């Protein structure tokens, strides 16, 4: 009924980033958000921690003009209270370890949409902030769109929080705060009505 | 009950590759395999056509020796009947889009176990045979390690089929051919159990 029981000592995280283009090795990482999640004594799944950052585009990188029309982002507006990509994921990486001792996990792993791009920008940004022992599983992925394919037949984000019974402001779409609490909030719901219908533990199944 | 309707028009493949490193663009694609999947009248799932090759390296590819320790395979034996990554993919693209259209899908998205690795090989694969429309959604995948986490509490491929009541052969894990079997068949197994269980279609919960 632990957190550390139900994803083999997996710690899972949910994130998601907005950034200034398709390439995490060449393209500015912009925002990152981060919730850790929980479990209560009776098994049910729920959202833990919450952070969230706008971050400053890292020295020497690109910015793709239409990433930017896309998520509306300015990196050049003095007021958007960015932070260094060390600042940013420092803190994260702080929570996410702290989290993983206190619930007995071995290890975090990034739940996210189509999570292979949130991982690989993150990994980068790591990488360039030149940050020890992340405690993010190296190529693991708990990945929502394929979850919520299974679950609710849906694999936008969108549709799926919709489907799920959930809200979604279109408005607040280009928001990684905003899309981390909806995915985390997707993904809990996932994992509980599984178990809520008797598919988690494997034993319930036979009613014990 | 119709397999279009199940992930909103997507049509599912089962991939597994075996390669010479890391490294999707500069490392040889050594194996293939991929499974279509179908669903019967009454909406349940399971594999339809078997595809399996030995690819021969790129020219130019790297070959990482130790990758080539971890699998077993030999590039250079002449007997292992390998063809070029355009005659195996161009195959595999042939029956997709034929499934496909028999099917009334829209796209083909990869499922696969830590799916972006393998999705990431394939699709370079594609580039460097320039192939044209490739039936794979560009960036959408079917992860199971994910999928064998909600379902089953389980990451690992052998760990999530034993689980799931499957047998699996150590001795077979380097083929692709094997892998996408297991694979396959540990998809079909999740998506089924939550079928039954009275998971999908949505209705049937309401219905007891
Ligand atoms: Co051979
Ligand atoms: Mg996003
Ligand atoms: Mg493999």
């Amino acid at each position: 009924t632990g957190l550390c029981d139900r994803f083999r000592g997996f710690y899972p995280v949910v994130i998601d980033v907005e950034t200034a283009g398709f390439n995490a090795k060449t393209d500015a990482l912009l925002e990152i958000a981060a919730i850790t999640l929980k479990m209560d004594e009776q098994g049910w799944l729920m959202p833990d921690t919450t952070l969230h950052f706008h971050v400053e585009p890292f020295v020497g990188a690109n910015l793709q003009p239409e990433a930017l029309a896309f998520n509306g982002i300015d990196p050049n507006d003095p007021d958007r209270g960015a932070v260094s990509e060390y600042e940013a994921l420092h803190e994260i990486f702080k929570v996410v370890r702290k989290g993983i001792k206190a619930s007995g996990c071995n290890r975090a792993i990034m739940v996210a949409h189509n999570a292979n791009f949130d991982h690989s920008f993150m990994m980068a940004a790591a990488e360039r902030a030149s940050l020890k022992r992340n405690p993010f599983h190296p190529f693991a992925t708990f990945d929502t769109a394929a979850l919520a394919g299974l679950a609710l037949g849906q694999t936008v984000l969108s549709k799926a929080c919709q489907t799920a019974g959930m809200d979604f402001d279109s408005t607040q779409a280009h928001s990684a705060l905003y899309d981390t609490e909806r995915t985390a909030v997707l993904f809990c719901e996932i994992v509980n009505r599984w178990k809520r219908l008797g598919g988690w533990p494997l034993s319930a199944a036979e009613e014990v």
